[PDB]
């Protein structure tokens, strides 16, 4: 209650010494792992730190998604020092789509929610924000929900948009409102974009040296950098825009991006494997195709172009000279299996640009509720980040008890081992079924591939119908929310077979109760039905598994498991959650089950 930092009595009891920790060794000029549980108040010391470092005269910038970008808002303007000193919104046009195109993809692959969503407005889904400026729209947080494997390379606003696009017009009435203010609130993919273009160099405007940066949901933020190194090179929108212009320079680019087409199916044929992604001297049929199909690009004229037109070809551009850069590695998607053509340019090592991010940081505070894999070791989060070894500081993790102390979990399991089979998707809809049968509230089933979810799909549909709810590539998982929501407010028990997001970013917590957590119902019965192995398909998690043997990917498993289970219990105050875990390998008496079975035993049994 003295000598304290600027918003701190807000801050909950159990998280003021974290905060203390916290701004030591970022005022000392470490890189802070500060692991807290879920409904602790995460937002309040983000904001008593972020405001501690911008009365200092620090340039503070605070990195977190938009959905939770919101409510740290709120949290942040609570704080006197912050409300003076000033708190923007970097809405970079890395944070937006473009409608056109958005929509576009999405009826050439067949994803009616997508294109419902862009038809109606592309409104915000989660989010509410009513004093900052206007209303947001088109984000791509929301595309990512409805559509996980979205090409955000292609798909992103840029400035060579035309002005009448919704979005473009959205951005620059948000940029008419951005002021030189002491807290700058960014989102991942901002951050990651600057670092990119800040290296590139060696709209988009972060300070060039980030004093104190603070972190929120870190875990996401090595996807963010990830997906800002990838490009997405889709050959039939390409093919159409070109198609619609000029005959001056027409018939070389299609030929050429015919070529192109049918060198990636020769090297698709060429060694079928599982998925694998190849460098480009694993795959040399594309050497020339890739070149021929950039000089044609550039060889029509832009007098004659529309606004789209200019846009699509850099954007091919650029990915087919990131494809021919020799730094990547490559993944093809042709006739053979996939309808949509499509060139994927990744990097399997982010290292370079995470040094120049923490090089251009004099401290930072990464703030999650999953940054250690076991107790304290933030060894891989500090692998995937890249966080210097000498700065790093593994602080200690705050859960406390409520974070279990209302969930019981359950002996029962599906005895048959998950072998993609239709035997133990019998049996583990059985298990799932007597779950249902006894649960009182919502239940979420989650699962590893679309194949189990289509099998236990095929079992349980025609035993629950009106409860059943599954989640498909169609189905995205922010439809199968709203499903959720919507039946247990109607009195149904709903049940969710879900998979990808599910695991992770979901917040199952009654919204309609926000001051009884007693009475929250709304995810009543948890069901793991496999660990989570093999659910990282990142080329760095490939890179990171070929350098460090199974242990990365018994570490991945356990966080991503850790991550299922924290859907539960999501505030303080809530009661009648259980626990199911039905993988059969958990009591098999193995050894790389030990991780697991040791969170499994911290919960109380019955």
């Amino acid at each position: 209650p003295a000598d304290a930092l600027p918003g701190e009595g807000a801050v909950r009891e159990v998280l003021r010494p974290l905060l203390k920790q916290a701004a030591e060794k970022t005022a000392a000029g470490k890189i802070v792992f500060a692991e807290a549980a879920t409904g602790t108040g995460k937002g309040r010391m983000i904001a008593s730190l972020a405001a501690a470092a911008a009365i200092k005269g620090d340039t503070v910038v605070v990195s977190a998604p938009l959905a939770v970008t919101w409510q740290l808002v709120n949290d942040m303007k609570d704080i006197p020092e912050v409300r003076r000193v000033g708190l923007t919104l970097s809405l970079g046009r890395p944070n937006f789509i473009s409608p056109q195109r958005t929509l576009e993809w999405a009826i050439d692959n067949e994803r009616a929610d997508l294109a419902a969503w862009i038809e109606g407005g592309g409104k915000p889904l989660s989010l509410t924000s009513k004093v900052i400026s206007h209303e947001l729209c088109w984000l791509l947080e929301d595309a990512l929900l409805l559509a996980e494997d979205l090409p955000a390379d292609s798909l992103l606003l840029t400035s060579e948009d035309p002005a009448d696009c919704p979005a473009q017009q959205l951005y620059v009435a948000m940029r008419s409102n951005y002021t030189e203010a002491g807290i700058i609130l960014c989102s991942h993919f901002m951050l990651a974009a600057h670092t990119r273009m800040m290296q590139m160099r060696g709209g988009l405007s972060l300070p060039h040296f980030i004093d104190t940066l603070i972190v929120d949901e870190a875990h996401l933020l090595e996807q963010a950098f990830a997906s800002v190194y990838t490009h997405t090179l889709r050959l039939r929108p390409l093919m159409r825009t070109i198609e619609g212009l000029g005959s001056r320079g027409r018939k070389p680019a299609l030929d050429a991006l015919k070529e192109l087409f049918t060198q990636m199916q020769v090297a698709s044929a060429r060694s079928t494997n599982t998925s694998l992604n190849v460098p480009l001297s694993d795959v040399p049929e594309l050497i020339p195709a890739l070149k021929d199909t950039v000089k044609t690009l550039g060889a029509l004229p832009t007098k004659g172009m529309s606004r789209d037109a200019r846009s699509v070809i850099r954007i091919a551009t650029r990915a087919a000279n990131d494809a021919l850069s020799g730094h990547s590695r490559l993944r093809i998607e042709v006739t053979p299996v996939h309808s949509y053509p499509m060139l994927l340019s990744g990097r399997s090592n982010l290292q370079r640009a995470l040094l120049g991010l923490w090089n251009a940081t004099g401290g930072a505070t990464l703030v999650s509720a999953t940054l250690f894999t076991t107790g304290d070791n933030g060894s891989l989060t500090r692998w995937k980040l890249e966080v210097p070894t000498e700065r790093a500081a593994f602080l200690p993790p705050v859960h406390p008890a409520w974070t279990t102390a209302p969930v019981l979990l359950h002996k029962e399991f599906c005895a048959h081992e998950p072998d993609d089979s239709p035997e133990w998707a019998t049996e583990c809809a059985q298990t799932i079924q007597g779950v249902a049968s006894t649960a009182q509230g919502g239940t979420l089933v989650l699962c590893t591939s679309y194949q189990n979810t289509e099998l236990l799909a095929g079992r349980l549909g025609a035993a629950l119908g009106d409860r059943l709810i599954v989640q498909s590539k169609t189905s995205s998982a922010a439809t199968c929310l709203a499903q959720f929501k919507a039946k247990h407010k109607a009195g149904i028990r709903p049940v969710w077979l879900g998979l990808g997001a599910a695991w992770t970013g979901i917040d199952l917590s009654d919204h309609s109760l926000p001051d009884n957590p007693e009475l929250d119902r709304l995810l009543s019965d948890l069901v793991i039905t496999r660990i989570p192995v093999g659910q990282n398909r990142s080329l760095t998690h490939e890179r990171r598994t070929a350098i460090g043997g199974f242990r990365i990917i018994s570490q991945e498993a356990a966080w991503h498991f850790r991550q299922g289970l924290g859907r539960l219990v999501r505030r303080p105050g809530v009661t009648h959650k259980n626990l199911w875990v039905l993988d059969a390998r958990i009591y098999g008496g193995a050894a790389w089950v030990a991780p697991f079975r040791q969170i499994l035993d911290r919960y109380k049994k019955a």
